[PDB]
């Protein structure tokens, strides 16, 4: 079975267009299908989710109460140091209420890069060397695991990318070596129940 | 035209295109071989800089040295990506060799993939940045992704551009991983002996398209 689910949300713009209207009604489309997709995973008995829009979160941080009584474990990966401190805060305080929950874990990239990701765990290991805690050759790929993004949750399964294009456009890379990788030509506003029931049987006949 | 300089493939299918004809192995192993040959010739007439094959056997990569001239008879440069270090000296040499004799020429160039994997990849750059850092000539928030990248393989030829999988699985199996970040990825149910200059003209065309 699928445990950790990963999504490139691609195709906002494109939709919002294709139905003559304004960008802004495209982001409000996608964010009912973000909804409808924690909402179908969390049901589904998936352990993890991860999403990335291909800043917005002020939008999220009026959701997290919803979240908690749905005893999800909600948390932000990717370089959240340079956004203004109060919105740093709401996602200190948001990640604190809901990190004891047990149910789905829901991962939001925010400013996230998979090449980001690998370099900060690089940085990591560059200060041990320096502080003579750790030998160049004791480097493995075990250790530089444990200090790149979600390496506590279960290996990603499945990457699903809507919206057409076939890459991975920096999203998770190391973390997704052995993942099976589903594209899509549905938009994601227009992505729904059946379209992730799709994605789940490429993984389920892999 | 395509647009395409550094085209890497996962070839995938050898096993299947075997046993669908009734044949062990060794036969798919070898119409595996003539599939490369054909995609190698087929890239060098096709203006591509660079062509990396990841063969998804180690007496398949010793046999090689028939192989070599005939590359080097076509300006192919090669060099083998990948571990090296805990083959044979002997092994090991040959691969020098080999690597040395073409290192000159201006055509294509073949990397082959040998005892690699994406994770790897990664981790012996880490390892070179560690080094440095130790010996005190790198301070570690110099690191970013720009000097991280100038250690991975294969960093002083083009961007791969585009990722072919035969075989009809979606997946790339620890196959390269920094260098795909921006890669179209094209996945053909084709098995890799069926795979021919058509099918990489189709992969081109979309790549082209897309
Ligand atoms: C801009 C992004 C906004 C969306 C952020 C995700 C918030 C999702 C809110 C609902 O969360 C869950 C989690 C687990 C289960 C359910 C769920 O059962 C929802 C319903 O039954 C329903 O909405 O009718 C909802
Ligand atoms: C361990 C390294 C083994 C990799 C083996 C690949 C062998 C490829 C040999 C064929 O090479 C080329 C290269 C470029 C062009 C051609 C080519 O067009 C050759 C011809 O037209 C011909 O020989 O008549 C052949
Ligand atoms: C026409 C000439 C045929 C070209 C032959 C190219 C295939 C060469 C492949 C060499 O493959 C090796 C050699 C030694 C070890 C491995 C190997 O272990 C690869 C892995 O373990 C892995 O990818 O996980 C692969």
């Amino acid at each position: 079975g699928c445990r950790h689910v990963a999504i490139i949300m691609d195709g906002n713009g494109r939709w919002a267009k294709k139905q003559g209207k304004i960008r802004a009604f495209g982001h409000k489309a996608g964010a009912k299908s973000v909804r409808r997709a924690v909402s179908f995973a969390a049901n589904n008995g998936i352990e993890a989710l991860t999403l990335y829009a291909f800043l917005f979160v002020w939008a999220l941080d009026s959701e997290v109460k919803s979240l908690h009584r749905h005893n999800v474990r909600l948390r932000i990966i990717g370089d959240t140091s340079r956004f203004n401190s109060r919105l740093q805060e709401r996602i200190r305080k948001s990640e604190a209420l809901t990190a004891g929950n047990t149910g789905l874990t829901l991962n939001i990239a925010a400013n996230y890069g998979g090449r980001w990701d690998i370099v900060q765990g690089v940085r990591q290991l560059a200060e041990k060397v320096q502080q003579g805690n750790l030998q160049p050759d004791q480097i493995d790929e075990e250790m530089l695991n444990q200090h790149v993004c979600m390496h506590e949750l279960a290996p990603v399964d499945l990457v699903i990318r809507t919206g057409g294009e076939h890459r991975i456009s920096n999203f998770l890379l190391w973390q997704i070596a052995y993942a099976e990788l589903y594209f899509t030509d549905v938009l994601w506003p227009d992505f729904d129940e059946q379209d992730f029931e799709g994605a789940l049987n490429a993984f389920a006949n892999r």
